[PDB]
This record gives structure tokens, sequence and C-alpha cells, in this order.
């Protein structure tokens, strides 16, 4: 049943980092402008975890400096306000996030010229971030999605090279390990979990921004091209609402995409369904 669930938008970067929230509903086609975050943000990740959004780490830049962020903010779609709560161990601009178990997963990323491997978990009712085994590579402008109790990090940039490699996380013997690399090098890739496949869509392969899209079968453990996404891009948002997959923004490597993209597995195909209210790059995304 279609009860209303909205798409968030949070933060992101045009021209600097923004502070920007706001929700569209697919339904109606509507977007609506949400309280501001308390600090400008791009390149962080945007979460749901007990019907609250969280906006993870990231950064701000802007005239008035470049600042790696290891923020942690929480947002009530019922009283519209945001909450500062504890901070990262460090600063991840350009991480990667997923969730298990209520549990907030903040996946390498960045700060300064240091390319964490690093993986830490945050428990919303301790209100407390925990360091876990880090991954086999260090990556950032990585993609993460979980898919039963198992978290994916796809693709990045370990300081030195853009990977094609991706690694699996098993939350309960806090252990990495390898699998399948994709067929294409990305990184700040939109990485989703839509059924049985973890989707790697766009990203940016180390000259080119791409609009290609894979996906890993975790049954066959293969990685698979399905329909291009229209626009190529790097650093988009992505989330799933209703069985289906939306990419938002992103940076085409010429301009800061507003366009909405709708991915339909049962057709394969991918359409676009609507705009932002301004293009931009580096969002977090959630649906709640
Ligand atoms: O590193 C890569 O290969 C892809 O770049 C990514 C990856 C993941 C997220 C993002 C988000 N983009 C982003 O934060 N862009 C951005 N942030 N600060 C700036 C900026 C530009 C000039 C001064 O500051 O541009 C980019």
């Amino acid at each position: 049943p279609k009860v209303g669930r909205l798409i968030y938008t949070a933060g992101g970067y045009f021209r600097q980092s923004l502070s920007y929230l706001e929700a569209y509903n697919p339904s109606d086609g509507t977007w609506l402008r949400l309280a501001d975050l308390q600090v400008p943000r791009s390149g962080l990740a945007g979460c749901v975890v007990g019907g609250l959004l969280y906006a993870v780490g990231g950064r701000n830049n802007s005239p008035d400096g470049n600042t790696d962020s290891s923020a942690l903010d929480c947002y009530n779609p019922m009283t519209n306000q945001w909450s500062p709560c504890a901070p990262m161990s460090v600063p991840r601009n350009r991480i990667g996030v997923g969730v298990i178990d209520g549990h907030i997963y903040a996946v390498g990323g960045s700060h300064g010229c240091i390319h964490h491997n690093s993986v830490e978990r945050y428990e919303p009712e301790r209100d407390e971030w925990h360091l876990v085994a880090p991954m086999l590579t260090r990556r950032i402008g990585v993609g993460v999605a979980v898919l039963n109790r198992l978290l994916y990090a796809v693709g990045g940039f370990d300081g030195t090279n853009r990977l094609n490699s991706a690694e699996c996380y098993y939350p309960e013997r806090n252990e990495w390990r390898m699998i399948t690399a994709m067929n294409t090098i990305r990184s700040g890739a939109g990485v989703c979990v839509l059924h049985n496949c973890i989707y790697a869509a766009g990203g940016y392969d180390g000259q080119d921004q791409l609009n290609s899209v894979e996906r890993y079968d975790v049954e066959t453990e293969t990685w698979t091209f399905v329909a291009p996404m229209k626009h190529r891009r790097s650093a988009l948002g992505i989330t799933v609402h209703q069985g289906r997959i939306y990419v938002l923004g992103g940076y085409d490597g010429h301009t800061f995409l507003d366009s909405v993209e709708c991915y339909d597995p049962d057709t394969d195909t991918w359409s676009e369904v609507t705009r932002m209210t301004s293009g931009r790059s580096g969002v977090g995304v959630a649906v709640t």
C-alpha cells in the first residue's frame, strides 16, 4: 500500500556546499523545502533509522574555507528540526553509509590527504560511535548498500587509483572480504539495493563521467550491465522508492544536473520524472 513516503535530499554542492533539505513526493510530483542543515555540506551521506533522517560526514567548502566534516545530525520529519548528534572519530568527506540493525555504518571517506579504509558504527539509542574492522581497501567516494544484513562498499578512490573493486562487510563476524570486481572503474557512483542486486550507477572512471549502470546479483556473484541513464553523472544521489530506483542530480562533466531519473527494473528503462529545484551534486538522499 502507498502510505505517502517521501524522498529527502540533504546538502549537496553547487557553487559551494549547500544546506538545503527538500522532500519530493513521487505520487504528485511536488517538492517541499524543509529546515536547513545547521552547517552546509557536500559529499555527505544520508540514511534513515527509526523514522529519523541522518546527515553523515561530508564537507563544507566555500570562499569561507574548506573543512571536512565528522558531524552527524538527525532530522525529525515530524518536528521539522535538526539536532546535533555525537561526532565520528574522524572527518569523513565523500563518505559511504549503510544501515544494519538500526545502526549507522560510516565507511571510508577522507580527511585532508588521508584516505580512510577505517569504518565506524553509530548506535542511535546510545548516541555513541564505535570503530569496527577497516576495509581491505582505502575508499573515498565509495558507494554503500545493505542486503540481508551484509554491507557492500563499491568502488571509490584509494588515494592513488580509482577502483572497480568492491568488498562485503559481515557485521557479526566484523570482517571484510573482497567480492567480484565491477566491469567499470567507478568513483562517486550511486549505489543502492533493489531486490537481490546491488546497483552501481554512473560515477567517475578517472577520465569521464559515466551514464552506464551495472548490478551485482548476490546469488550469482556477477556484475551485469543494465540500461544506461540518460545523463552521465558522478556524485549523484540515489535511493529506492516503491520498487524503483531514483537518481538525483550529480555532475555530468559540464553541468550540475537538476535531473531526476527513475529506473523500472521490470522494463529495464530509465525515464526523467522530475527536476530538483536547482542542480547539484554530492547530496545525501534517503526515503521515509
Ligand atoms: O572523488 C570522485 O571521484 C567523485 O567525487 C565525488 C564523490 C562522492 C561525492 C562527491 C560530492 N561532490 C562534491 O562534494 N563536490 C565538491 N565539493 N566541494 C567542491 C568544491 C569545488 C571547488 C571547491 O570545492 O566540489 C564527489
